[PDB]
DNA sequence: CGATAACTCGTATAA
DNA sequence: TGTATGCTATACGAAGTTATC
DNA sequence: GGATAACTTCGTATAGCATACATTATACGAAGTTATC
DNA sequence: CGATAACTCGTATAA
DNA sequence: TGTATGCTATACGAAGTTATC
DNA sequence: GGATAACTTCGTATAGCATACATTATACGAAGTTATC
């Protein structure tokens, strides 16, 4: 009755979410109704007592802890955003979810993270496809250049465009990072290309002529013949990034395993793990990595080098005095 | 209700058990939402969340900066929670509305800023000018600049700072008990220590303006056209002339600043806080010695503060720069 | 009631929501309470204040440990408010009593036990004594003994390893994962690594048994009178055969354990942590570097793990005698 | 015990829990009753005074009640002590407990807050180092009376173990041993929680040993092994050990006092606390010494019982050692 | 075979 | 096993005691 | 009888810790259980 | 007696 | 000014698309 | 004409990360104030 109300507010200011969750909020609701109509079960307000079979169900599915606590999330900020109980205030709930998530864990369910594209990577990468004059083995080869040189995400790299370029008296490129996607912007307002990086860069401007309208997205598609299509209405999806990551990696190791594992091949994110990496195999300081990155947290650098030599611990130390 | 008018009349009655800038604000944002709610024709109080809404965005409207306009969200809030009723943001209607303004505003290009660093660059720099002065006012001005940036210490409270404050270590270095700080209010205090550089820095300033008359005189105060400094023990100098003591060394190494009409053009008060906080990271300091200087518990602020270098930057241009 | 047959049946439902010794122990202290509830001919749920205060007079009577009757009192109490009642320590009967019987018993003269330590120094001689044995048990032992102080993982940790979860360091170390321990449960997990000595010493207890032929072997697995292995995927090594592991490689050096019916009497499972934690204070780590090394994330559990140097001793000895 | 629960006023079940309280007496430390009875007779004298009902008490009171005691000048410290034990009280009997409403929490806030700013400090005992035990040594090594030989132990004992004043009165010669060393060595039976973080045993280094050895062949403690360390002595400096009486904690803060009155002379006449060595003197004192020789946090703490590092942080703060890292980067 | 090396329970107590 | 904060020590001036000058 | 060193007892004022809460592990002697010898 | 150096207050925004 | 947990964004196989080959 | 190269577009499965909550402080131009030149 009144909920109704509430859900046509929670609607007025969608804007108040990425259209990413909406798309993670209705994909989970989907299958929650799915999943209720063919268990005869009230999809909405979802009692407790079902949502538990549900999640428990997600869970015969073979989905991770990670998943089905997005989608007992999703439930939940449904059901908060219509002034009604959410499911997870329910004792069945929460007590399912402990259950499930030990067992998971307990049954040996682990978390992965993307495979590193350190600077050895780098190194290889620019021999083979440096004295390339393909317009596309050009532009790839200053991407994976911004990629390991700024820690930049992905769909970051995207929205750069030629105006945000601009040059150090150094003679290094400065990508102006504007329109950032949080108030407090841990990383800069500003990423310096080295030296090398730079030229790699620039050769990429010329080639492709996004140099022309200044609004043009740096980045853009590459036909089967050779020859950039510059734009400043359409970026080069992440989708696309993420290839040009996948490809590289294929370049030098093959295909994948017949195997269905997440993370065999260089993603989005390898570039920040493998850069971590080795400012912490020179020895800089976890503050200035964290920030060299754009991370508030501590944890999660460490984990992408906790299985260097120089994060083993104490008692190792001790050991071998 | 009877509750209600119960609950106000015993947080006005001991209104002293909060900042006296808390109330500034409570005051102000409320005059704003009352005289909108009258050009409007709408109840202030209790505050209807539907009518809330409507403000925050006729805030958002008239041009304010997302943190301004929570500022607002947040006395209401206050106000109404001291009270014993439900707050706006207890509604998805101001709830909601609240976010979508942070998310539009910040797309549309907005970011909050942070003080013009103060670094040691600019430190050694405004000393070896002004090292050799003999003017009160010169005197002063460089000893603020160092305990402002040798302890990261916040404006009001180096304001506070009072002759008895101070003691010694046993190397010689200058101590500076601090008892009151904008997120610590307790009898232990914290002890906030100054380099030999400085240290002879304040005992210049010490001598030359005659403060330790009275144990109970504050380190700083005012100096005359005739030059002459005019300790007191009731009166502090103002955290407006420890401003002004920023601005003026800028507009004295780089003279009149723009006609922008922006923030943080020269520096403020905050900018040695940020300017050594950047000294540090970059100088490798751990995350923990960081916090102790700054006055940080966690993390998330000290990383915050750090905006980094630019020019050759450092770290990973560092890196590849074989 | 009704509700109460719910929730508790709820409870049950999940019962693998909790720790299987946490089942094990409420279980073992409702037949306790049951027990002696019916000899007194007093109801058992609702458990009222006085007959639990009784009760708890009772453990102290029948010269049970402080922290054991905490366990009764709280396994009681866990049962009550999952329930959805009221504990029987929300009366000031109940929270009294316990207080109380604290108080006397370690007024009197009462103390809590710790495991009796296996330092560095333990760890060289068992090392050098059976170092060059080639004994399929002798060598299995061993490489538990290394990784135990090397880790300071509890035994039912070390017990659940799997040879999947091994993998190394450049430098060539091995390097443990480890999932669930007694204080946390979750897919990210913490990795634990190996010396270059003690990498080598469970570098070869995997080959001379052949653990791994299946990824999803568990490292540790008993040996049989022949000395002979005996992988595994679905039996974990009991942890009361760890346990024996200690005490024989106690025995294996300081004779039998003289009959006093006392604990800690030798090496257990616990040693190793103890026993590490204290070298570790000694070499003078830090804090921050003994909680990482032992799965502690506060001061007072480290201090909590020592109670150091004997005799000559030495911080105070070394100063004053220096 | 209490001041006077009302004949009409203690009404109920408040009856039934106060007295489940003093059936459970043994609950709490002998001290924490010292100071429930104190406060309640405060809080009785000063509501008879001001013609206010003592129990339960109204919220409204409390609040007047605690602005007085800060007019009256007391420490923060002491105020909060004060509404604490009122709160015992109140909860501990089925009452709602002051503080437990606006008026009390706010005001409370506001006091705290309204106090710092007007410079009060909290104060901590005045360091007895080792340069000062070597000193007070020097001079009282070569007096044969009973009482300085008993004295110059004790103080030996108190640096040398960090022991607290309450924990050295218990000390009995059957709890010394010796070390293979030559060195005594004191077990710490009875401590002081149920989990001792500070260890079971203390070792005196050589020289603090022969201090002590000086004092049981002179005083006769020996004589019953279920004798105290310490004990009196009289007019006539003749020892008088006990194996039922220990030395009053008092006593020994009097032994701090008067060793600091030897040295450098008559208390000055103001009327602040820590202007001459009292019973955590040596405590500080050592945490102090320790951090100049370069000894772990850890490795410190333990050497004193210490748990949690705020408080050796709170004795050390002042050492060079300890200045901070924008010093480190000012001074290149 | 029967004797043995080598390994599920219940209560008590520490993490 | 973590740990804020409610319980638990010490401070110390002054009054009460007991064996000695 | 007093006066007095040297305590003990008191009561208020402050400093300094240590535990309750809700589980989760370990300790260890005794039976129960397999595959060797 | 000006003219001048050197210092409350209200809204806005960072911590 | 701090932080458990609730938003946000990457991962990727697969299906549409649209200009070359 | 039909077969790709190189991408968008999806929807689901996971990883990563950053913010509401409730104050408390700084920014800075204008107007006001008081010894001094
Ligand atoms: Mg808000
Ligand atoms: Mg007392
Ligand atoms: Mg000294
Ligand atoms: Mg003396
Ligand atoms: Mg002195
Ligand atoms: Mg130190
Ligand atoms: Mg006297």
């Amino acid at each position: 009755d009144e909920v109704r109300k509430n859900l046509m507010d929670m609607f007025r200011d969608r804007q108040a979410f990425s259209e990413h969750t909406w798309k993670m909020l209705l994909s989970v609701c989907r299958s929650w109704a799915a999943w209720c109509k063919l268990n005869n079960r009230k999809w909405f307000p979802a009692e407790p007592e079902d949502v538990r079979d549900y999640l428990l169900y997600l869970q015969a599915r073979g989905l991770a802890v990670k998943t089905i606590q997005q989608h007992l999330g999703q439930l939940n900020m449904l059901h908060r955003r219509s002034g009604l109980p959410r499911p997870s205030d329910s004792n069945a709930v929460s007590l399912v979810m402990r259950r499930i998530r030990k067992e998971n864990v307990d049954a040996g369910e682990r978390a992965k993270q993307a495979l590193a594209f350190e600077r050895t990577d780098f190194d290889q990468v620019r021999s083979l496809m440096e004295n390339s004059d393909r317009c596309q083995d050009i532009r790839n080869l200053a991407f994976l250049g911004i990629a390991y040189n700024t820690l930049l995400r992905i769909a970051e790299i995207a929205r750069i465009r030629v105006k945000d370029i601009s040059r150090t008296d150094g003679g290094r490129m400065l990508i102006h990072i504007g329109r950032t996607k949080t108030l407090v912007s841990t990383a800069g307002v500003e990423k310096a290309l080295s030296l090398g990086v730079t030229k790699l860069v620039e050769r990429w401007i010329s080639v492709s002529g996004v140099a022309d309208d200044p609004n043009n997205y740096l980045f853009c598609r590459v036909r089967k013949n050779g020859v950039a299509a510059p734009s400043a209405t359409s970026q080069l999806s992440t989708r696309a990034l993420e290839g040009i990551f996948e490809a590289t990696h294929r370049l030098i190791y093959g295909a994948k395993d017949d195997s269905g594992q997440r993370y065999l091949a260089w993603s989005g994110h390898s570039a920040r793990v493998g850069a971590a990496r080795d400012m912490a195999r020179a020895g800089v300081s976890i503050p200035e990595i964290m920030q060299a990155g754009g991370w508030t947290n501590v944890n999660i650098v460490m984990n992408y080098i906790r299985n260097l030599d120089s994060e083993t611990g104490a008692m190792v130390r001790l050991l071998e005095d």
